[PDB]
């Protein structure tokens, strides 16, 4: 975490931030997600742990859209995966995908707690040879209602370009990040690790692109660190 | 307020964001909601920017986030609970499908005549029955008429905000189970995260205390499950339970 952007708020105050989630993050929290929650605040990449509030908003999106199979893209230790299956139905399906299976080990016990294992089929691997390996199979029948995002930063075109064919007509690609900490608001943004400058540049191509992108309709919300909410229209 | 009482220049919190910086919220207009905006929702925000409660708008980012979770759940039938000029009115009857059906309810019908003219223009103004009344007697008439099979399936809540506690007591039964209530303006440009707080108008002062007071109250409230969002000047959506 040689990172500088580790700590910046695109809220306008830290005490903003801690209201909202004191006031309607935390008293909402399923008590495995708060476990799981803690114990990654341990590790030393736990400033890429999804946040509580925007858990919670992607709960209310799988619900209102009565999601039932979905695919998780970017695991860590499973705080957005465990928002996942507690949110699907008892029935529900995940196709989870991460490179470093040791995270998902992390929260791997507060899952199994939740009752909510037997929902996901963890896949080690890159994302993109999954993707790849996953259209010469998709069966139109079995396409996903949802898919989170949150991957290799700089690689998130060309998961785009796999995910709008894996998703049915009418479901949700949702990409975190996509604000990176406010540093996309600009054109130049010094003081960034190399890998944070690829990531940067690699968002505001993205944003740009999406949103002339025919095939979806978009909302980037300013949520955590950003998400944009894509759906499929055909 | 824009329905009654004080007038804007006694205002105190008009030119605050809950974003970090201007510029973050200029470029996520500028790159991601004005190139999706209806032309008719540009031209109704225009008129709107030029009116003296201009602040009382809803933003262009909000209002494709609204757009979306319309399309997301299938929204047919929705209610829309101060509608001003009609910016987040026009949204959802733009966001519906064809046969989709909206109750708008605002106090002032001369500001819905403002965007009368964008809406016709776009075309959609066949889905909308506008009522002009206080929004409470209106839901409560609604409470003796209604039949479990018309339940909306989605309410936007944008009126008077000292008095949110009271449109939900109503919307919690006029919304099916697993639809959709949206309080808007919840986080009130951040000065509901102190107790206390310096300089406002009273009234400005009586809205912060009462979403204090909801925003605490919602997460408690065991008929819905709640996420609040910070875009715009915070949304709150529930999501009815039982
Ligand atoms: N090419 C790749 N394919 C799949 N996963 C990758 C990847 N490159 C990085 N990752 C994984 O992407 C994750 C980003 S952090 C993900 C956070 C998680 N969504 C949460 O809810 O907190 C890390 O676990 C990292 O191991
Ligand atoms: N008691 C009440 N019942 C119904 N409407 C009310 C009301 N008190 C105030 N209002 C109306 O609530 C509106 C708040 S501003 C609404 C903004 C609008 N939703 C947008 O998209 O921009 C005003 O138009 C005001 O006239
Ligand atoms: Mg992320
Ligand atoms: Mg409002």
């Amino acid at each position: 975490d040689d990172y500088s952007l580790v700590h910046k708020n695109i809220l306008h105050s830290e005490d903003l931030l801690k209201y909202i989630l004191e006031t309607s993050a935390y008293p909402r929290e399923h008590e495995q997600l708060k476990g799981l929650r803690e114990v990654t605040e341990k590790h030393e990449w736990s400033s890429a742990l999804v946040p509580a509030d925007e858990g919670l908003f992607l709960s209310m999106l799988l619900k209102l859209m009565n999601a039932k199979r979905t695919i998780e893209i970017g695991v860590y230790t499973g705080y957005s995966l465990l928002t996942t299956a507690l949110a699907l139905p008892e029935d529900g399906k995940i196709t989870a995908i991460d490179v470093n299976k040791s995270y998902y080990e992390i929260g791997l016990p507060f899952i199994q707690k939740a009752g909510v294992e037997h929902k996901i089929n963890f896949i080690e691997s890159e994302a993109l040879p999954v993707l790849d390996q996953m259209l010469e199979e998709m069966k139109e029948e079995d396409l996903y209602d949802y898919a989170f995002v949150d991957a290799d930063k700089s690689n998130y075109a060309n998961y785009h370009e796999r995910l709008v064919k894996l998703v049915r007509i009418g479901g949700a690609i949702l990409y975190d990040n996509t604000l990176w900490f406010g540093s996309v608001a600009y054109p130049e943004y010094p003081g960034l690790h190399p890998e944070e400058e690829v990531a940067r540049l690699s968002f505001r191509n993205l944003n740009t692109f999406l949103a002339a992108d025919p095939r979806v309709e978009i909302s980037q919300v300013s949520i955590g660190d950003g998400v944009t909410i894509c759906r499929r229209l055909y």
